[PDB]
DNA sequence: AAAAA
DNA sequence: AAAAA
């Protein structure tokens, strides 16, 4: 494939919640708010928006809080740039139950497309790809959801990589099967056609002018079903990337579950823990797991991490270490529902970076829908540096905790930690 | 197949080391000593052993120890009968060095046949299959090696199994399949003749009357290059075993590594130890495992059974318990080599049975040869139900400790548990 | 934000 | 008894 000759550059955003304070002021970066409101200025032909919930209202909380203004602009920006001729489409996964969504029907209203795709109905889970696609030069990838609370409330890690006309195409063409899949009736083809197939795959990755220095970046989709010949699934590339580290592997990901959750009988998914011992006992690569807790957590996922925390000795020379992030939280951020979380989900390397949309359980690679992004760069500093940075901010932050910390003395409420 | 009209009856034979004493008076079983020397007292036309080594003698361990002497009456008898025209033949694994081999000459003097087997040179491992046929209608299957330690120092389990003419000659064709493989020259087949070929595998066992109750019985082989088309292997009769069970699945194995040892570099080896996982997440089977420890154990084993230990919460009704069985040492038994250790390798379940003669290890399922017995029987008692009482009685036992006892307390010297 | 039999 | 670079 013929190099991608664009200058194409790349911001690692993120939205740090109020009372959440890194003290090094070494590393700065813009917020997903401030990347997303500089989207949208800078719209003029197209807008595409793939999201799993749209809550960017005080209203469809139901609560009275200011940090919601930031969302509102948003949505104001959003309900100006659709007259001006720009093409807004946006796919929504379907709510289960039948409840009234004021921005949805704003922007329908405003001239915005909108298509309630089905995942329950088609491949049995919901939609959580949350990406962005400006003038199809420009995108967004990251865990932001369509909320005021993700942009303030909650903590992300995205990235927004502007002058890439070819990743841009390549992440729409995701967007495209969306749009088709979940229009009304229409089911999933038994073969893709060729629209949506793709070419910068893992054994032949894209090769783009990553701030000057040469990269080879391609985007990974799931589920398997929804993936044309060409599209590598999301599993098979976070297995190549924790498989070819050599010297260490951080992962920062809001939920690590090795287990088929949302449906029942419980079933055993043992593939990314298979990859992990196997990385930090036949290599000598140092495993680090930054795992985030809150109130809406699985009790049983601690009894997992702890069979991997315990893994590690002086013969193989493993080391493996696992560390709880829990943001704090306050009697007024309490109230907020789905208030406070880190909900970033990546991964660093010596070598590679992953940066994904869905958190690590069997749903999200088997039936729940999600995209992720691979950079590899040959040399020293980049991007990849620059998210190794923040996951060594991120671990030996005062909100990182080990897994033997007491859950009283957390701010938060934390499920994963034993009393006392 | 036909079902094998004979009383097929079945002793589970052990040989308790001296100290070793539970004090129940429940269970009583003849020692594997005696069986032994009832089966050559009866033998009179044929008796096939395969076996590991041949120390049945104070003078190869280069020790004084009156235990012996059992050992020694036993080597006594395996020279008295081989003039009397019984066909003796023996198949034992080359050593790796020159030593010397005064019981091999001794019984080839005798008139016993005696071909080395070189496992090294074939499959890249040893030949540690350690079974009787004696007459070719009774059998023997157990850890018991052909040496006096064997016998009296090291602790065993294993089953001499009476009246089988059909279980004896499937278990032979293994002894018949060793005997042309290693005599001179010759490698192994790529297709195996039909005289080593067997009918009775996993999907279609054999029907015996044992002690009148009918039960499925059949056998099953290692290494997978050494197995002919019939024959199950020993790993996928393992992996059936512990996922058929519903309720519970008690181990008691010498050595359990996940890893492929004995090779370089260390390799990853997650089989028994997914299928464990499985067995005891998807449905509420409690998992037991008992591991025995001792001045020859691998230090890195303890950071894997942690790694199971550490995997039990109230949400799945998840429960796995590891303890340690450690034969106590004293003064008078440090001194002999490889003295004291409970090499039982076995496990029941609520369902099923399973003795097999090698460890816990990637080895003993891909390189190392290996026999394993399996036996389910349709009704409350009998061989299952000996089985999981001799395994409580091990459970419950002084001698079993938990993974975080003190080293120091337990008699013996244990390489797995942490000092103080 | 995929917690919700 | 498969501990032995
Ligand atoms: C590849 O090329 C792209 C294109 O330039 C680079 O993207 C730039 O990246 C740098 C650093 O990552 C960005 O610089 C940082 O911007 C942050 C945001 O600034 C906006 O928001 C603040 C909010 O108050 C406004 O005041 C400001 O005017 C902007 O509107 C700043 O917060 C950062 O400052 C931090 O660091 C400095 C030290 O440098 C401290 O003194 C500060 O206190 C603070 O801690 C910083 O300035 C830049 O904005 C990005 N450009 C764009 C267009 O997004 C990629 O970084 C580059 N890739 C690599 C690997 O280098
Ligand atoms: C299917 O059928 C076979 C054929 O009979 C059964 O095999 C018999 O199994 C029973 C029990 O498992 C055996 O009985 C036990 O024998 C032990 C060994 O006895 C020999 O060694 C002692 C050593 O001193 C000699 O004294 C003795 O004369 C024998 O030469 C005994 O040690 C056992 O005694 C224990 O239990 C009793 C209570 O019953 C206590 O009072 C004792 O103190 C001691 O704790 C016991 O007698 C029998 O020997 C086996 N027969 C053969 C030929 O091997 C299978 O058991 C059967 N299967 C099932 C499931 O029932
Ligand atoms: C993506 O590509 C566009 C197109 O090149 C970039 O916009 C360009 O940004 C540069 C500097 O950021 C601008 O250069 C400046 O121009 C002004 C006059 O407009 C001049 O006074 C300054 O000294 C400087 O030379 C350039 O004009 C501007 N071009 C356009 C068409 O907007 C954009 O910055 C790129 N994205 C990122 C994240 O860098
Ligand atoms: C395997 O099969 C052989 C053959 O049947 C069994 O040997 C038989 O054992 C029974 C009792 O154990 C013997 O019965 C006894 O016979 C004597 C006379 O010899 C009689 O006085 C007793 O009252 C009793 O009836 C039988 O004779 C004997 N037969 C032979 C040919 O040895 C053997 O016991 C079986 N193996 C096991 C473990 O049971
Ligand atoms: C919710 O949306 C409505 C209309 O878009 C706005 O406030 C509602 O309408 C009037 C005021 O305009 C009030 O009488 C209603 O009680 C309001 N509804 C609610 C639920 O408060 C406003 O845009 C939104 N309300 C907010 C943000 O509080
Ligand atoms: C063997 O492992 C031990 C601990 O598992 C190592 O000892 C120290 O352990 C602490 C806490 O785990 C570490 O912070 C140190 O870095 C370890 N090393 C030293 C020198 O203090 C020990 O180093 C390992 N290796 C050997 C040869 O004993
Ligand atoms: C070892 O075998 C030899 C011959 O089979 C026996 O003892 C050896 O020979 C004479 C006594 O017969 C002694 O002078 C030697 O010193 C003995 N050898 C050793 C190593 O002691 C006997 O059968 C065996 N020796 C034992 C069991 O001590
Ligand atoms: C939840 O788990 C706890 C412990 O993991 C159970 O509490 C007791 O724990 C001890 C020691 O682990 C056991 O010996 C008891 O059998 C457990 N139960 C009781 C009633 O004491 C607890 O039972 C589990 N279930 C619930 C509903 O809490």
């Amino acid at each position: 494939p013929a190099p991608c000759y664009d200058p194409c550059e790349a911001v690692l955003v993120e939205s740090i919640p109020e009372g959440l304070d890194f003290p090094n002021a070494s590393t700065g970066n813009p917020s997903t708010s401030q990347a997303w409101l500089g989207l949208l200025a800078g719209a003029h032909s197209s807008l595409d928006i793939a999201s799993f919930y749209w809550t960017l209202t005080n209203n469809d909380t139901h609560t009275q809080e200011p940090s919601a203004q930031q969302g509102e602009e948003v949505l104001r920006q959003l309900q100006t740039l659709a007259p001006k001729g720009v093409n807004v489409r946006i796919a929504v996964s379907k709510p289960s139950g039948p409840q009234p969504q004021a921005d949805l029907q704003a922007l329908l209203q405003s001239g915005a497309q909108v298509r309630m795709v089905d995942m329950q109905k088609l491949t049995h889970g919901v939609l959580a790809t949350k990406f962005w696609v400006v003038d199809q030069t420009h995108f967004y990838l990251g865990s932001a959801n369509m909320d005021w609370r993700s942009l303030t409330q909650v903590k992300e890690l995205g990235v927004v990589m502007y002058n890439c006309s070819c990743l841009a195409r390549d992440l729409t063409k995701i967007f495209e099967a969306y749009w088709f899949l979940g229009q009304a009736g229409s089911s999933i083809p038994s073969t893709w056609p060729r629209f949506y197939d793709t070419r910068y795959n893992q054994e032949t990755p894209m090769e783009i002018c990553l701030n000057g220095t040469p990269a080879l970046a391609y985007l990974a989709s799931a589920p398997p079903p929804l993936c044309p010949s060409g599209r590598t699934p999301d599993l098979k590339a976070l297995l190549n990337v924790v498989d070819n580290a050599r010297s260490f592997i951080y992962v920062a990901v809001m939920n690590y579950l090795p287990t088929l959750e949302f449906s029942h009988p419980h079933r055993f998914w043992p593939a990314i823990d298979d990859g992990l011992r196997r990385a930090t006992y036949e290599r000598g690569v140092k495993v680090r797991l930054l795992i985030s807790c809150w109130g809406h957590s699985e009790p049983s996922m601690r009894a997992f991490l702890l069979s991997l925390a315990a893994l590690r000795d002086n013969h193989t020379h493993s080391d493996i270490q696992v560390k709880l992030f829990v943001v704090p939280a306050d009697e007024a951020q309490a109230r907020i529902p789905y208030a406070r979380v880190n909900a970033n989900k990546y991964m660093v390397t010596e070598r590679a970076t992953y940066i994904g949309t869905s958190n690590w359980s069997g749903n999200y690679f088997t039936e729940t829908a999600g995209t992720s992004l691979l950079v590899t760069q040959n040399g020293r500093g980049g991007l990849r540096s620059q998210l190794e940075a923040i996951f060594l901010r991120d671990w030996d932050s005062p909100y990182s905790h080990d897994l033997d910390t007491s859950a009283d003395s957390v701010g938060n409420a934390c499920r994963l930690l034993l009393e006392v």
